[PDB]
């Protein structure tokens, strides 16, 4: 069943050049989130669209294909889960003492400082991260893992660059 | 006139904590395009402001103070006056012909790779990029740019960051 109704899904979603933009991206994410009423959230904006696109296009078509797409719902699905697990007070949102808990369970252990800077960029003036910031900072959180690991590959903690590789890695993203 | 007149404005935007929100910020911003026929734009979106804010945001107090809101602003000022002296088909929006000539006159350098790049990520299916994109894209090579420079004390044009510094820098932007 599954294996055969993800590819029929992907390929009406890709449409005419068998390949998911951001504006493609934005409105399946937008109608899937309508049927989870426990999902609170004011929208995938096109902008965040765009980010998550650029960071999932490992062959920098501009685009999600078939791979690099499967890799971006299978990650919103656990990711989902994981959500709705950690909103222990069903407020439909995850708060600053939901949040260490429910980015454990996604594999990231951070340190305090850098959860207090990821609730100032991504939470509201309460503290509360809704679903949409929350998936927006997961898929870019997991890429900047993967990249960083990527010109690391011995496990030294530090990468060497010049100013090109900075502003690829910073800039298409 | 103007170093008063400038701070009469700061304050009346940042209000009663005397800081600048991305909420703030992206009213004001949306405020004054509506004044500039010239500039064509969706408007300045939620999430965009929310980066700008963060990107700006040295001291990390999550919003900005007169002095990074000045630099800011003086940037946007200098920015804006570009863009329309380089629309010169005057389609209210910024081309991928139009764009090198644009960044240069801001005083970026950047090779063909880069440029491409940035397109993919900020401009529209056409190659256009209106003008809240083209802010947004400015507010963070700017920055970029700056936190390479910071970490290359040594002048050689190479930086060592460590995961740390890496998920902060990117994270908190
Ligand atoms: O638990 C799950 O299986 C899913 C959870 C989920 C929840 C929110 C989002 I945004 C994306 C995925 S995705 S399964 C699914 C597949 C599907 C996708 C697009 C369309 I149009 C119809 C069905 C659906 O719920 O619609
Ligand atoms: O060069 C100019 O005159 C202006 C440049 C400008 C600044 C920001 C944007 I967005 C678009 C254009 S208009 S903003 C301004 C003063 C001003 C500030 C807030 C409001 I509301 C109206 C005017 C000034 O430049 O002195
Ligand atoms: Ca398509
Ligand atoms: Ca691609
Ligand atoms: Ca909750
Ligand atoms: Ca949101
Ligand atoms: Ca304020
Ligand atoms: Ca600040
Ligand atoms: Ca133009
Ligand atoms: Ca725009």
């Amino acid at each position: 069943e599954e294996v055969r109704q993800f590819r029929r899904l992907f390929a009406q979603l890709a449409g005419d050049d068998m390949e998911v933009s951001a504006t493609e991206l934005m409105n399946i994410l937008n109608k899937v989130v309508t049927r989870h009423p426990d999902l609170k959230t004011d929208g995938f904006g096109i902008d965040t669209c765009r980010s998550m696109v650029a960071v999932m296009d490992s062959d920098t078509t501009g685009k999600l294909g078939f791979e690099e797409f499967k890799y971006l719902w299978n990650n919103i699905k656990r990711w989902q889960a994981i959500y709705k697990q950690f909103d222990t007070d069903r407020s439909g949102t995850i708060c600053s003492s939901e949040l260490p808990g429910a980015f454990e369970a996604a594999g990231f252990h951070l340190n305090e400082h850098l959860y207090n800077m990821i609730i100032r960029r991504y939470s509201d003036e309460s503290g509360n991260m809704d679903f949409d910031n929350f998936i927006s900072c997961l898929v870019r959180l997991d890429a900047m893992f993967r990249a960083f690991k990527s010109l690391d590959k011995d496990g030294t903690g530090q990468i060497q660059v010049n100013i090109q590789e900075w502003l690829q890695l910073t800039m298409y993203s």
